C-alpha cells in the first residue's frame, strides 16, 4: 500500500502558537486535525496512514522526519496553525521546500484551501526542517491564524475541522490516485 505520514506539529512541552484568546494551543489543533485526517484516510484500504504523534507527546523535528524516511512514506503532511504579531493577519497557506514536493503542494492546496474557506494565501516556499529533510513529497500546512480572534475560534470549531480534514484527506487521496 501507499504510506501516508501525518505530522501534527509541536506537542507536549512545545505548545506551538498560543491563540489570542490565550485559551487554545496550536499543538491541540494540530493533533485534532491529524486524528481526523487519519480517521478519514483509514477507510481507504489502498493507504497505510501513520501519524508521527497521536497524543500530546514531544517529538524533535529530526524524529518526525526519520519516521517518514524509515517507513518510506509516499507523502508527508505536517499540520500547523499560524501566528502573527498583528491580530489582523489571516488566511490559509501551504508550504513546500523541494521541487519534488511542488506537484503535491499544488494538488493538496486545490482541495485543502477551499475547505478552510479562509483567505487563500496560496502555496509558498518554506525552509522548514520537516519538509526539507524529507525525501518524499512533503508539505506543511498552516491552516489559519490563531492570532486572529475570529479565525482562532473558527480553527477550534468542530465543523470547520471536519470539513478541512476532509479537504486535506482529498489532497492526499487525489495526489496518490487511490480514489
Ligand atoms: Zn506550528
Amino acid at each position: 500500500m501507499k504510506v501516508v505520514v501525518i505530522d501534527a506539529g509541536h506537542g507536549a512541552k512545545d505548545s506551538g502558537a498560543v491563540g489570542i484568546s490565550r485559551k487554545n494551543y496550536e499543538k491541540t489543533f494540530n493533533l485534532a486535525m491529524a486524528l481526523k485526517v487519519e480517521s478519514i484516510l483509514k477507510q481507504n484500504p489502498k493507504l497505510e496512514v501513520v501519524l508521527t504523534r497521536s497524543d500530546d507527546t514531544f517529538l524533535e523535528l529530526k524524529q518526525r522526519v526519520k519516521v517518514a524516511e524509515n517507513l518510506k512514506a509516499n507523502v508527508f503532511v505536517s499540520i500547523h496553525a499560524n501566528s502573527s504579531g498583528s491580530s489582523a493577519s489571516n488566511g490559509t497557506e501551504t508550504y513546500y521546500q523541494r521541487s519534488a514536493s511542488k506537484a503535491f503542494a499544488n494538488v493538496m492546496h486545490k482541495y485543502f484551501a477551499p475547505a478552510t474557506g479562509l483567505t487563500d494565501r496560496g502555496i509558498r516556499y518554506g525552509n522548514f526542517h520537516v519538509i526539507r529533510e524529507t525525501t518524499m513529497p512533503a508539505v506543511l500546512l498552516e491552516v489559519g491564524y490563531l492570532s486572529n480572534a475570529k479565525e482562532e475560534a473558527t480553527l477550534f470549531d468542530e465543523d470547520f475541522q471536519n470539513r478541512v480534514a476532509q479537504g486535506i484527506a482529498d489532497g492526499i487521496t487525489e495526489y496518490l490516485d487511490v480514489k
